[PDB]
Formats: structure tokens, sequence, C-alpha cells
């Protein structure tokens, strides 16, 4: 059976000008294991996957900025934004070096801050992350025509702000078994009111699609590009049929990117957390145990 509670304590640090809640638990000393959430999804998103991982080392699992437990100031929650409240969420904890744990739009702000960090990342977890799509061919079929709904302020805005449909309605279908009601509440919490569901909106408005946004796709490719040429430890989980990642590019890029394992979850669509927790969990506790074998 797979957790439904939030057994975390609340930490909060303040963060240009607003606050930001986050998980923290495990031991105080060692290298801190910081897991990054994405969209529509909050630190929950880690809460079984969290207590496999916190007997060894500390855990840091931030709300971003908009989302979870953390503030919403009125901004368009573009990815720069988050950029910048996350890197200075960062520091302000004064963290050093990191082991980065990171999921869909997590994963954006986890690369693009290992590539201008790269001697404080000492390994990358990642799955269901941010790379370039080519085109909408590439996109998953079932999930196209509402994605390119999404990609338009007036109907989009009318489907994501007003009618809630990437919490009642993509969440959900990003998980193979069914949300309960107790998860779907926690994952509704933040955004019972709508005015605060603009980074539902801007969110898949970022998506490097096609071409489009150009910014988001220069950085990410940006970072793809950095993250084939590192070194540091890499750790892939992936499902099937997958959404961000197919099994596919999942093959491929656990041969292109170096020092790269990868973990098949089993089926799975965007939320792999929530289909496989034990797994996830367990693998990363253990490949952090690796990452200390000198070989
Ligand atoms: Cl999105």
């Amino acid at each position: 059976e797979i957790g439904t509670g939030f057994p975390f304590d609340p930490h909060y640090v303040e963060v240009l000008g607003e606050r930001m809640h986050y998980v923290d638990v495990g031991p105080r000393d060692g290298t801190p294991v910081l897991f990054l959430h994405g969209n529509p999804t909050s630190s929950y998103v880690w809460r079984n996957i969290i207590p496999h991982v916190a007997p060894t080392h500390r855990c840091i699992a931030p709300d971003l900025i908009g989302m979870g437990k953390s503030d919403k100031p009125d901004l368009g929650y573009f990815f720069d934004d988050h950029v910048r409240f996350m890197d200075a969420f960062i520091e302000a904890l004064g963290l050093e070096e990191v082991v980065l744990v990171i999921h869909d739009w997590g994963s954006a702000l986890g690369f693009h801050w290992a590539k201008r960090n790269p001697e404080r990342v000492k390994g990358i977890a990642f799955m269901e992350f941010i790379r370039p799509i080519p085109t909408w061919d590439e996109w998953p079929e079932f999930a196209r025509e509402t994605f390119q709904a999404f990609r338009t302020t007036d109907v989009g805005r009318k489907l994501i702000i007003d009618q809630n449909v990437f919490i009642e309605g993509t969440l959900p279908c990003g998980v193979v078994r069914p949300l309960t009601e107790v998860e779907m509440d926690h994952y509704r919490e933040p955004f019972l009111n709508p005015v605060d569901r603009e980074p539902l909106w801007r969110f898949p408005n970022e998506l490097p699609i096609a071409g489009e946004p150009a910014n988001i796709v220069a950085l990410v490719e940006e970072y793809m590009d950095w993250l084939h040429q590192s070194p540091v430890p890499k750790l892939l989980f992936w499902g099937t049929p997958g959404v961000l990642i197919p099994p596919a590019e999942a093959a491929r890029l656990a041969k292109s990117l170096p020092n790269c394992k990868a973990v098949d979850i089993g089926p799975g669509l965007n939320l792999l957390q929530e289909d496989n927790p034990d797994l996830i969990g367990s693998e990363i506790a253990r490949w952090l145990s690796t990452l200390e074998i000198s070989g």
C-alpha cells in the first residue's frame, strides 16, 4: 500500500522577500539530497520516497514559489522566476555540495542549476524530465490536443485557471494507479483559490515544444549539452509508456549520458513516484551508497 499522509514538520525560509516552505529531515551532516518537484505537484510527491533516504542522508524538499505551502506572490511564474527563487532558496539554506533528485519542471531547475554550479553537484537522480520536444508528434498522442489547448491564453486559462483541469484532469491522468480522494485533496489544497492557479497555466506554456518558447528551448538545449559532457553520477528512472520520456529515449539517454544508471519502474506516465515509490526510494538510497565507493 502507498502512503497518503504527509508526516513532515513545516520549515520556512525567507527568499527574496517571500517565504518558501520545505521538508527537512535526516542527519544534519554529510551531503544533502535536494528533491525538486514540478507541475502541478509539491513536496507531497516525494512523501513516500524520502523515508528510504532519510536514514542516511539529509532530505530537503522545497515547494516551488507559488506552489505547495510556499508563498503566492502576484507573479507570472515564468521559469525565470522559479530559477531566481530556487537559486535564492539554495543559497539561503547555505547548501554547498548536493545530490539532486529531480522531476518534471523540477528537473529543468535542477539541470540548469547544475550546469551553472557543476562543482557542487555530486550526483543527479532524475525521472520524467524536461527535454526539448522537436515537434508535436514527439509529444504523446493522447495528450497532444490538450496541451495544444493549454498553450493558448483564453481557452488555456479557461481550462487551467477557471476549471482547474490540470489538477482534476491532467494530474490523475499522469498516474497509472488511481489517486485516492485524500491524495487528491493534498494536491488540490494549494490551488483551492482560482487566482492562485497562475503557475499551473504558465508552466505548460513554458514547455520547449516545436521551438517555442525559444528562450526555454535554448536554456534546455544548453543544460542537456552540459549533461552529455558531465562525468557526474546519474540515475535515470523511467516508465512505460511515460510522458516526457518514452522508453526509447530513456534507452538512448542511458547510453549517451556519461556514468548513467537506468531503472525501469514498470508501468508509469509522468508521476512515477506515485506508481512505484518503494523502488524509486530504495534504488536512490542504494545508489547514494554507491557514490562513496571509489572502485
Ligand atoms: Cl507543464
